[PDB]
């Protein structure tokens, strides 16, 4: 699962129903 907080602050919203890395 996303790390560094998860999908919340830190990841962007991916249209694939998930969260990507905020570079």
């Amino acid at each position: 699962e996303n790390f560094a907080g998860g999908c919340a602050t830190g990841y962007l919203r991916t249209a694939d129903g998930r969260c990507k890395p905020t570079f």
